[PDB]
DNA sequence: ACGA
């Protein structure tokens, strides 16, 4: 009955405690979720350099090609519609540096638009892939960035959701070995 | 030493 779903986000730069979410994303075995975001500060020139994300004015741009967004609040539901009707089974979180990163972000975020306690009704606990490379190829392994780990196994949300679920099928983690790498949301 |  359980069911993984493996998230991730673009944001507006590297500090968890003030970034904006840019796109967030989500796969779980062949459903997939994904939204842009009008961010509500500016993203960084080294964040825009990483995902090619830019804002001009109010239209946010990937490369050269504008995007739709999604208002903060019906993304954010969506989102949790998404944990609450579409993974046909009782989701759990799996995101690379979700710990450190991607669930403090999105925490902040939810709660600045009163969902958190609604989100953590849908969901509970929630898997970090890079302490759990890490732990499976320690002493194997010297880089466990994303990127590198797709390129050796096999920034754009959709197509990293993807890669995650794909890498995670390729290395097949034990559930002991899972469990080592879950937190509580 | 990872994330954007
Ligand atoms: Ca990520």
């Amino acid at each position: 009955e359980e069911t993984l779903v493996f998230f991730d986000l673009e944001t507006t730069g590297l500090d968890t405690s003030r970034c904006d979410i840019v796109q967030l994303s989500a796969i779980s075995g062949t459903q997939v979720f994904s939204v842009y975001l009008l961010p509500r500060c500016c993203i960084t020139e080294g964040a825009s350099q990483v995902t090619g994300l830019w804002v001009d004015g109010s239209t946010l741009m990937l490369r050269e090609r504008p995007v739709q967004t999604v208002p903060h609040q019906q993304a954010l539901t969506g989102f949790i519609r998404f944990l609450q009707n579409q993974t046909f089974g009782r989701p759990i979180l799996v995101g690379h540096n979700s710990r450190r990163f991607d669930w403090p972000i999105l925490r902040r975020v939810l709660e600045e638009f009163g969902l958190l306690q609604e989100f953590r009704s849908c969901v509970s606990e929630c898997v970090d892939t890079l302490s759990l490379s890490r732990e499976m190829f320690r002493n194997a392994l010297q880089k466990f960035s994303q990127p590198f780990l797709v390129q050796h196994f096999l920034h754009d949300a959709s197509e990293d959701v993807r890669t995650l679920q794909e890498l995670y099928r390729v290395w097949r983690p034990s559930l002991e070995l899972r469990d080592n790498h879950t937190f509580r949301l």
